[PDB]
């Protein structure tokens, strides 16, 4: 009843008569927790069938085109997982399929469950048991006793060795703990305390994926703070640790910048214009993530250049862009993604300048047009980041209002004031280049002043 999903039926139709499937990990966990199903559904499976064929035909039934990547060999037993990803804008589906092999089915299932990272993820149920019609409580498999830990609200790794085998999970342990609101056990925290840099063992792609999963949630700032306190964030991103040596506290300012940024993004309807809000957050990166996570990375990286420069900081913020680019290359971020974050960091101080020009009444069509021309793409993100950084810097409420009103002045100037009205009038790319220069003069006796300014 609780464990039911519609597509499971399709699985049962694809699943061979002599082969079985088991619902494992996150889905059963969240289902026991009694959490309402979100817009993202991820279900892990353990099957005795061929995962490739099973997931391929399931993918033929529901769409969600077939995904199989792993190496095959005589041994060591090399896992092959086949996933189905069905993506429509409001809802995303991911079904994982993993091989289950052995002479004793139950012993093999238990054996596989004991290898998993945490007790909450070690709970597995049988597919045929979920589809079972009545007169029984569907049997659950938790040799690690995940249910008991979930009842006590504790997130306990099965064994520390499992964490040392796959270090990236040490990130999950934090994230889930904040995401499902669970308290991690003592042995975990102690293990992280002993050797924080262990996370560097696992592949970089999975690290990036996990960190993006962290940046996805609205509680992200807490998890980031937790990763920074244990030195994990410094191990993954050495540049963040360098924010430590420059004293005004820059690191606290950055964490608070993120924490405030989340609240601002929640309030984004207030400050931002509707035309900006329409296309905001709808830009996909890495196939499961949006530009919002890039905005949060833009909050963490908002000043990464202040430690590099030293009385005042001047040219760093551009340097911030370069550093962000380097990290993006090292962390295997998407090209357009790391370019977006870099561009977001580069201009991070721009709305403050326009604000200062607004408070003095110096802000005019020239500065606005220059702004929107230079960056119109990162404009909303830059606005939210500017407001957040204004909240984190302890700016006066009047000054913050000046920033918001400056932002909305830019937006109002763009949505309505800015209109191109041509080549036939100028003659009354040599003509196109002079048309762009005359356009900048209109965005900042009339015809003669434009013809003279062009030559």
């Amino acid at each position: 009843l609780n464990f039911y999903l519609s597509y499971f039926d399709d699985v049962a139709k694809v699943l061979p008569r002599e082969h079985y499937c088991f619902i494992v990990g996150g889905w059963v966990r969240d289902r026991i927790l009694g959490e309402p199903v979100g817009y993202n559904i991820d279900v892990d499976f353990l099957t005795t069938a061929d995962p490739v064929e099973l997931a391929k035909n399931f993918a033929k039934r529901i769409g969600g085109h077939f995904f199989v990547f792993e190496k095959r060999g005589f041994l060591i037993k090399r896992p092959t997982i086949a996933s189905v990803v069905l993506h429509l804008p409001p809802y995303r589906y991911r079904f994982d399929f993993s091989p289950l092999k052995g002479k004793d089915l139950e012993k093999a299932l238990i054996e596989d469950l004991k290898e998993r990272d945490f007790t909450a993820n070690a709970i597995a149920v049988n597919l045929d048991d979920v589809l079972s019609i009545g007169a029984k409580q569907t049997i659950v498999y938790d040799p690690t006793g995940g249910i008991k830990d979930l009842e006590q609200g504790l997130l306990r790794p099965v064994s520390i060795e499992n964490l040392k085998r796959d270090p990236v999970r040490v990130l999950r342990g934090f994230r889930i703990a904040i995401e499902k609101n669970l308290q991690l056990t003592e042995d975990f925290y102690e293990f992280v305390k002993e050797d924080p840099r262990i996370v560097l063992k696992s592949a970089v792609e999975r690290i990036t994926h996990e960190l993006f999963k962290i940046m996805k949630e609205k509680t992200a700032h807490k998890v980031i703070r937790e990763l920074y306190e244990y030195g994990v964030l410094e191990a993954i991103i050495p540049e963040i640790g360098r924010l430590r040596e420059v004293k005004d506290p820059l690191d606290e300012h950055t964490l608070k910048t993120l924490e405030y940024l989340e609240q601002v993004i929640e309030d984004r309807a207030k400050y931002l214009s509707a035309e900006l809000l329409e296309n905001f957050g709808k830009k996909r990166v890495l196939g499961e993530f949006t530009d919002v996570e890039l905005l949060k990375w833009g909050a963490l990286f908002h000043d990464i250049g202040k430690p590099q420069t030293f009385v005042t900081f001047y040219e760093h913020d551009k340097v911030g862009a370069q550093i962000v680019r380097e990290i993006g290359e090292r962390l295997r971020w998407g090209d357009e993604a790391t370019e977006f974050v870099a561009k977001l960091v580069r201009h991070h101080l721009r709305p403050f300048f326009l604000r200062e020009a607004f408070k003095k009444g110096e802000l005019k069509r020239r500065g606005m047009a220059n702004f929107w021309r230079e960056c119109g793409d990162i404009a909303p993100h830059l606005f939210l980041l500017s407001i957040a950084d204004a909240m984190a810097s302890g700016d006066e409420e009047e000054d913050i209002k000046a920033l918001m009103e400056t932002i909305a002045e830019l937006e109002s100037f763009n949505r309505n004031e800015m209109k191109e009205e041509x080549x036939x009038x100028x003659x009354x790319x040599x003509x196109x280049x002079x048309x762009x220069x005359x356009x900048x003069x209109x965005x900042x006796x009339x015809x003669x002043x434009x013809x003279x300014x062009x030559x």
